[PDB]
């Protein structure tokens, strides 16, 4: 299962706290809980900001270029996707993730109410995918929604662990939670 095996969060946590006046600034920039920026840092990376992953992935908030990149590029009204030297800047790093979490939160996500399932569903589509996250529960993004909003916490965890594609999803989770204890 999934809280196998078990994660100390305290060393990627405080490695990832050292990064929070740039998670400051970047969270008031994009609307983003800054303490959610340093869950998934310190989740992704474990607060190193050279981190590159099998798939690509790049830096501190683990992004890659040509989806979650490209995704903010376009936000910004700009073509392209960034280089992998810009990734590896923290504050570039961290503004762009943050960025993601806002398109997340303002586009495939708009209409979570309850904030802690929310934040759930922000964890899941950042590290899977939002559309992954949302085909569990119908291939309407409208309907899937609506079914979100009856569940609380604990049962939207329980519905990703069983119809989440991605064994690693409720992981994320877990994870999270393992990293708002450690602060
Ligand atoms: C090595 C190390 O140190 N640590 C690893 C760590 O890297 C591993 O996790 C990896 O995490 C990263 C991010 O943290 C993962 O990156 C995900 O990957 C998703 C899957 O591809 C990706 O989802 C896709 O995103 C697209 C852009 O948002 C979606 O396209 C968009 O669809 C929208 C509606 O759905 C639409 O409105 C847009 O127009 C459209 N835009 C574009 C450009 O297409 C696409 O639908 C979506 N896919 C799905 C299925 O929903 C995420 O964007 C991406 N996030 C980021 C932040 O980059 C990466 O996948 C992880 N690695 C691997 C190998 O999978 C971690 C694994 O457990 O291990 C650590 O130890």
């Amino acid at each position: 299962d999934y809280t196998n095996p078990p994660w100390n969060a305290k060393v990627p946590v405080q490695r990832a706290m050292q990064w929070m006046p740039i998670s400051q600034k970047a969270g008031a920039a994009w609307g983003v809980d800054p303490q959610l920026i340093t869950a998934i840092i310190a989740i992704q990376s474990g607060g190193n900001p050279n981190a590159v992953s099998k798939s690509n992935a790049i830096g501190l908030m683990q992004l890659k270029a040509s989806t979650s990149g490209r995704d903010v590029y376009r936000r910004m009204g700009w073509s392209g996707e960034p280089t992998t030297s810009e990734l590896k800047n923290p504050e570039r790093n961290i503004s762009m993730g943050a960025a993601y979490l806002n398109i997340l939160e303002t586009g495939p996500l708009a209409g979570i109410e309850d904030p802690k399932v929310l934040q759930y569903a922000l964890v899941v589509s950042y590290a899977n995918g939002a559309g992954a996250l949302l085909r569990t529960f119908s291939s309407d993004r409208k309907k899937a929604i609506s079914k979100i909003n009856d569940l609380d916490a604990d049962e939207f965890l329980e519905h990703v662990a069983r119809n989440h594609p991605a064994p690693q999803a409720p992981r994320y989770i877990y994870k999270l939670e393992q990293a708002l204890d450690a602060m």
